[PDB]
């Protein structure tokens, strides 16, 4: 998508491509509230693509 999609898409790239993420670290670079972060996060997933760590472990996951 647009300069959204490029933005989430370098910041994972920009700390390792194939790994996880964090919020503080997510709305930390991109400047983005945690409720945007967030959203995207769900919205995303609705196609399997995305992922959210919900556990022990405090992060994300990719898809």
């Amino acid at each position: 998508y647009q300069d959204q999609e490029q933005r989430i898409l370098k910041f994972l790239e920009e700390l390792g491509e194939g790994k996880a993420t964090t919020a503080h670290d997510l709305s930390g670079k991109l400047g983005t509230p945690k409720k945007e972060i967030a959203r995207v996060l769900a919205s995303l997933a609705k196609k399997g693509k995305l992922q959210k760590e919900a556990g022990t472990p405090p992060l994300w996951k990719i898809a």
